[PDB]
């Protein structure tokens, strides 16, 4: 005999849809999960009824209830995010330094840095996805964000990441509207150049760890053979994020935000969080330890903005 089910993409918007006893999930709908838990070629439990099963947008209004939720058009995305949210669930979130922070798990030390990070800094998602699932996260019940991350930074649960690269994927979909940035380059030889950068670019910067360095001038390589300077010139944003390949950094108290350091090689490496807090809090997944000054490998360091302009 058969039975009712129902089916969603974003877990708000069901519908109801006749289960043919019969067949296995994917010959009726495709795709098919439970819980994350793939079951596309199962028969219907005689006690399956009146649950929720997610599915593919094989027809209009899936795909338009998929794109509004998570403002993707990638068809991969919604079966990727299942397998991710599979084993993110797994996941332990304990409170480390009054932020939700991740337990150990299959290389996962760089969604803990860019999760305790993103707590730290007033941004907001535009995907209801993320935003939701963001407000979870902030409240210790962080396997959906986590999974949305591995999602749209297409990645999967086991493989190292990079937090930059991460936070690129994922700073695309935050409200920077109105986040802007002139940068001035001035070169002693070819003359002077400014430049608006707006979206993620206005935000994120790859040259330097120090926001002081970028306001006083970075040098760089000039097309004319010779070294020029970068600065900036105005910064309207909520937070600044400032990068560099890891080399000996000094963190200080009352200077930045947040920050994290990885210490190996490229291939493999760890990743670790310091807060500045009333003194530094350095966060490694579970564990924590504090100290009143940092000296490491730093990689990413966040600084708190409102609106800046320069001197000169
Ligand atoms: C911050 C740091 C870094 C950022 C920028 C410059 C750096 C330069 C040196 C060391 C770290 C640096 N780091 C680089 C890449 C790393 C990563 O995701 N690696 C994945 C990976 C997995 C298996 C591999 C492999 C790479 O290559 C071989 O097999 C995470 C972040
Ligand atoms: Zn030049």
């Amino acid at each position: 005999k058969t039975i009712k089910v129902f089916t969603t993409v974003d877990n708000t918007n069901l519908h109801t849809q006749l289960v043919d006893m019969s067949m296995t999930y994917g010959q009726q709908f495709g795709p098919t999960y439970l819980d994350g838990a793939d079951v596309t070629k199962i028969k219907p439990h005689v006690n399956h009824e009146g649950k929720t099963f997610f599915v593919l947008p094989s027809d209009d209004t899936l795909r338009s209830e998929a794109f509004e939720y998570y403002h993707t058009l990638d068809e991969s995305f919604l079966g990727r995010y299942m397998s991710a949210l599979n084993h993110t669930k797994k996941w332990k979130f304990p409170q480390v330094g009054g932020l939700t922070s991740i337990k150990w798990a299959d290389n996962n030390c760089y969604l803990s840095s860019v999760l305790l990070a993103l707590q730290q800094l007033e941004v907001k998602f535009n995907a209801p996805a993320l935003q939701e699932a963001y407000y979870r996260a902030r409240a210790g019940d962080a396997a959906n964000f986590c999974a949305l991350i591995l999602a749209y930074s297409n990645k999967t649960v086991g493989e190292l990441g990079d937090v930059r690269e991460t936070m690129t994927h994922l700073l695309q979909h935050a409200n920077l509207e109105s986040a802007k940035r002139v940068l001035n380059v001035v070169c002693k030889h070819c003359g002077q150049k400014t430049t608006t950068l707006t979206g993620v670019e206005a935000v994120m910067y790859m040259g330097t760890l120090s926001y002081d360095n970028l306001k006083t001038g970075v040098s760089i390589p000039c097309v004319c053979g010779r070294d020029a300077t970068q600065y900036l010139v105005q910064q309207e944003s909520s937070f600044v994020m400032m990068s560099a390949p890891p080399a000996e950094y000094k963190l200080q108290q009352g200077t930045f935000l947040c920050a994290n350091e990885y210490t190996g090689n490229y291939q493999c490496g760890h990743y670790t969080h310091i807060t500045a807090k009333e003194t530094l809090y350095r966060i490694d997944g579970a564990h924590l330890t504090k100290m009143s000054e940092y000296k490491g490998p730093v990689t990413d360091v966040f600084y708190k903005e409102t609106s800046y302009t320069t001197t000169i």
